């Protein structure tokens, strides 16, 4: 019982794109942009929707560069998240009804506003790593239970 979802890092040589969430699940945390997946369409191009709902972007190229599962305590659904990264936007990005767009310095992440699963996986995506990983919360603070490694095909 799982639910495809994307996210999306643009990321360039010496910042990242992040967006704070104005609304919903997560609101007040710098996230990457995504959302789920809908009938109709590929991963990627959900990936490539929702970042341009969400920021006005477009982009040349998206590379996948990860896959998370989240659990949640007591709901029924695993999320499925397809991570992505990319250095070729097309535009400049501006607010949405949901995220709020800012550009952080690599050496600047604001992890302690971000999910805390943030702080294990980023740095792998940082280093150009791809990865696979499963996060159990309870909540949206308490990790319980967490895997976590590099593969070589996402
Ligand atoms: C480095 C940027 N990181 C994130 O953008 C990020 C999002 C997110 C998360 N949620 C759950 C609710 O739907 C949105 C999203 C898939 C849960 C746990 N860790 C997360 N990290």
């Amino acid at each position: 019982a799982s639910r495809l979802y994307t996210l999306v890092l643009v990321l360039q040589p010496q910042r990242v794109l992040l967006g704070m969430k104005k609304r919903g699940f997560g609101a007040g945390r710098w996230n990457g942009f995504g959302g789920k997946v809908q009938e109709g369409e590929t991963i990627e191009d959900g990936a490539r929707r929702e970042l341009q709902e969400e920021s006005g972007l477009t982009v040349d190229a998206l590379h996948k560069v990860g896959q998370i599962v989240f659990e949640f305590v007591g709901e029924p659904e695993l999320m499925d998240v397809h991570v992505f990264c990319t250095d070729s936007i097309q535009g400049t990005p501006v607010e949405s009804d949901e995220m709020r767009p800012c550009w952080f310095q690599l050496d600047q992440i604001p992890f302690k506003d971000m999910w805390p699963d943030d702080s294990y996986w980023f740095p792998l995506l940082l280093q150009k790593k791809k990865f696979h990983g499963y996060f159990k919360f309870q909540g949206q603070d308490t990790i319980l239970d967490y895997t976590l490694r590099e593969v070589d095909t996402v």
